[PDB]
């Protein structure tokens, strides 16, 4: 509430205190973080990205989302604990500090905000975006099947009711272009994560097309490793691979249109647990879940700067 130091990493919180704990982090470390506003909402609310960074101009990115369904909460809680960690694992963690003196981190707590606040006044299990149109009475797309990949094929909705409509054309929705035209302009990104929950998976592209990507012995290699750094602390079990061959197929994806922007280290992570509490995971789940996912995502960073 006062000071990042006072703020409760171990519970959830609603869009009001996660915007207000930014500005906060920004307050005390504005020569690590700047918050950048890259667009706004259907309903008006800006989107902003944190900017993690120890100069230079341009310099290789990596990217991380986490929210772009609302319902997740568990992903917009680990969110909030990362940006409080980079802030003090820097000058402390050796190879965080290494990471962060060649490469800069944008980091997307929220990334579906209208979704988010309606999770909180009227529906706690809402998914989607809440745009509206003309041709139906139900709202919004579900923004990860809105991507430039495959967009359209099977593995979306057609039916605007549907919880995994995809939406009237590639990148509709005001949530997903902003994030497309921030990345396009950067050019630099050269890693590229998505966070949701949940099943316990982290996977690659693609889920859109069965054809393998010319990457993937690597791909696996560093999914492998991730996973083996993440159930580490608390022995939690990941399974990994290819969106499609893992999961189902699914087009409109995030990682998949990444990929083919280029950026190589393109994942997705699915967040616990496995069932038992789903969507609805107990706040005293939160630290740990960010705990250990942490250990999963700097292994990918380390490969990156590496690689």
């Amino acid at each position: 509430a006062r000071s990042t130091n006072t703020f409760n990493y171990a519970t959830y919180h609603t869009l009001d205190e996660i915007y207000d704990f930014m500005d906060l982090l920004v307050a005390e470390h504005p020569q690590l973080v700047s918050k950048l506003q890259i667009g706004r909402s259907y309903e008006g609310r800006p989107i902003y990205v944190l900017k993690f960074s120890t100069g230079g101009s341009n310099r290789p990115a990596i990217w991380i989302d986490l929210g772009i369904h609302s319902r997740e909460w568990i992903t917009q809680a680990t969110g909030v604990w990362f940006a409080k960690k980079f802030t003090e694992d820097y000058g402390q963690d050796p190879s965080f500090t290494a990471i962060l003196d060649s490469m800069d981190i944008f980091l997307e707590i929220v990334t579906n905000p209208d979704g988010f606040a309606f999770t909180h006044s009227q529906n706690r299990l809402w998914r989607k975006t809440r745009s509206v149109t003309s041709s139906s009475l139900c709202v919004g797309v579900d923004a990860n099947r809105n991507w430039d990949a495959g967009f359209g094929k099977a593995g979306a909705s057609s039916s605007p009711c549907s919880e995994t409509y995809h939406g009237k054309y590639a990148n509709s929705e005001v949530e997903v272009k902003s994030i497309v035209d921030f990345v396009k302009d950067h050019g630099n990104f050269k890693a590229f994560l998505s966070i949701h929950s949940y099943s316990q998976l982290l996977l690659y592209p693609y889920g859109y097309t069965t054809q393998s990507i010319p990457d993937k012995t690597e791909l696996n290699q560093v999914a492998k490793s991730a996973v083996a750094a993440l159930k580490s602390l608390y022995g939690t079990s990941y399974k990994y691979g290819s969106i499609i061959t893992t999961i189902y197929q699914a087009s409109g994806g995030s990682i998949d249109w990444s990929y083919n922007q280029g950026i190589k280290y393109s994942f997705t992570f699915e967040l616990r647990d496995t069932g038992r509490y789903g969507f609805l995971l107990p706040a005293s789940q939160i630290i740990p879940t960010a705990q250990e996912t942490w250990l999963g995502v700097l292994t990918i960073m380390e490969h990156t700067v590496n690689n």
